[PDB]
């Protein structure tokens, strides 16, 4: 069946689910974590559904940057101090959803811990 | 004074300063960060000269977008188990060098702690 159906960030992105919304247009969802990390914790993804960043193709790439464009322009707005963006590919990272997301962390100095 | 004089990623990247490399090619630099965080840790950076995430724009967003699909070929490549994308913007973020860098790190089941 559908990701439309199946896929929660999906259903997040359509609010089908709730959440705590900082942002959106036509083209990304953004709301708050929740099991944040960092005291400012934002998830970014596009309303489409593409997998992980192994998804993004030469054709694709343009509007992968465009959605990393509008990353820097929430994370600098939420987050003048300074923020990291994360994504996870997978087993090793702890990839958990399958719908492409950017962690946006900021709030405090953050760890640079061994992984 | 110039970027390509001063800048240590600049200098890196067109092989004035030396690095353990992983790939090159015109547009592109990766090598293995001198103090790594996981067992696999490569910077990928632009060979031009952008200072952070912030400096993207809606007119080099693209570009972006394909430096982002590259470190996905790379990612995919060096870390067929997963791995995590990370970029780092300002002083809360611990951005060192003011030359975009994108972290890719993987080899073990990456920590995921409270920052
Ligand atoms: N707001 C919200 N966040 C979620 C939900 N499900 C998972 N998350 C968050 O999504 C993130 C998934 O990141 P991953 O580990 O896949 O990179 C986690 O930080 C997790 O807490 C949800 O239903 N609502
Ligand atoms: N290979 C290499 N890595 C460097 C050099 N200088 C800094 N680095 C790495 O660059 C990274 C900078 O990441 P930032 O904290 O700015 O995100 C750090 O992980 C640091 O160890 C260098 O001269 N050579
Ligand atoms: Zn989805
Ligand atoms: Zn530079």
């Amino acid at each position: 069946g559908s990701m439309a159906d199946s896929c929660i960030f999906c259903k997040i992105a359509q609010k089908q689910i709730p959440s705590t919304i900082v942002y959106e247009d036509d083209e990304i969802f953004a709301f708050k974590d929740i099991n944040p990390i960092a005291p400012i914790h934002i998830l970014v993804i596009p309303k489409q559904h593409i997998a992980s960043l192994n998804e993004i193709t030469e054709e694709n790439e343009a509007f992968i940057g465009k959605v990393l464009y509008k990353v820097s322009l929430i994370g600098k707005k939420e987050c003048p101090e300074g923020y990291r963006v994360v994504n996870n590919i997978g087993e090793d990272a702890g990839q958990t959803v399958k719908h492409i997301h950017f962690h946006i962390l900021g709030g405090k100095k953050l760890a640079w811990d061994k992984l």
